[PDB]
């Protein structure tokens, strides 16, 4: 008798009321209050509310749950547009649906942003996806980074290619790529020179690594908490090197959700993964659900 109730459900159209702009006034102001409370910036708040008006005005609803369902689907869609720019995001399918014999990934970013840690996370995830990997340590003058990757490479049971201190960073990356060909390794991950500040020497070296290593995907690593410094790092790597995608680290330290969402709005490249902790598994695909849960209670 549950199919008899579903047939009855076809004849329930009289309770369906069309939403008028005037109907939205109060709830739009309450959503605004909560967004701003949850550290959502003004521009993102305005975009999100405008997308809510546009997705609601046409519609017919008969109860609060139907309204909530349009609101939630609209929120998840706006958040998706903010973070990914509606670009493809799955690195595994990127690698798998690609022709490249070893798939070469290069990583950019300044010091203390979490770059060596999320390379270990990327290694961890590709292992969980049955993809073999090696790391090329091409930050050859920051001997600290050499230690960090050496620990991770050992814990993760993965080969680390490294040179002498101060070695040609393009050699480390080139050698790692031939090593990966010879051993039929699926993916190469190249660490690049982390500094306190981008500068002219770093740019020339990155471009030399790029033209000699020929990577298939370039990822910038940004601290989701660093605000305008993060936007300044992204703009300088954009103008002088170019990259394809962003990984935001420390998103777990953004309690209310809006800080990383407000940063992403001003980024021009998609955010493809998010670091959410210090452990290897603390790497999640972009998820609108993450931001909806944090922003709203
Ligand atoms: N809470 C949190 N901490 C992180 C995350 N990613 C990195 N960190 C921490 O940030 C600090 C610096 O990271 P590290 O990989 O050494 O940065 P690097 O110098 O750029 O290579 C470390 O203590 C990391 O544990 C994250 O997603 N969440």
């Amino acid at each position: 008798e549950n199919k008899q109730e579903n047939k009855r459900s076809f004849f329930d159209f009289l309770k369906y009321k069309t939403i008028k702009e005037d109907d939205l006034n109060d709830v739009i102001e309450e959503l605004r209050f909560q967004l701003l409370d949850s550290d959502v910036s003004y521009e993102v708040t305005e975009k999100i509310l405008e997308d809510l008006k546009n997705n609601l005005i046409g519609k017919k609803v008969s109860r609060r749950e139907e309204v909530e369902e349009i609101v939630i689907n609209t929120l998840k869609k706006s958040i998706t547009e903010i973070l990914t720019k509606n670009q493809k995001t799955d690195l595994i399918e990127k690698i798998r649906s690609s022709g490249k014999k070893p798939f070469v990934i290069i990583f950019f970013g300044v010091n203390g942003v979490g770059k060596t840690t999320t390379i270990a996370k990327v290694v961890n995830m590709l292992k969980k996806n049955n993809l073999s990997t090696i790391i090329a340590a091409s930050d050859t003058f920051r001997a600290a980074a050499q230690e960090q990757l050496a620990y991770h490479a050992s814990k993760l049971e993965v080969q680390l290619i490294r040179g002498k201190y101060g070695a040609d960073p393009a050699s480390v990356a080139f050698d790692a790529i031939s090593f990966a060909k010879s051993r039929n390794i699926d993916v190469v991950l190249i660490d690049t020179a982390g500094r306190m500040h981008i500068d002219s020497d770093l740019v020339e070296e990155l471009k030399r690594v790029l033209r000699i290593a020929k990577p298939d995907f370039r990822i910038l690593i940004l601290d989701s908490l660093a605000g305008s410094d993060a936007l300044e790092q992204a703009r300088h790597f954009e103008n002088n090197v170019g990259y394809d995608a962003v990984i935001l680290t420390k998103v777990d330290a953004d309690a209310k959700g809006g800080i990383a969402l407000s940063l992403a709005y001003e980024l021009k490249k998609p955010v493809v993964y998010m670091g959410v902790g210090q452990n290897y598994d603390d790497l999640i695909p972009f998820s609108p659900d993450w931001f909806v849960e944090r922003i709203f209670s």
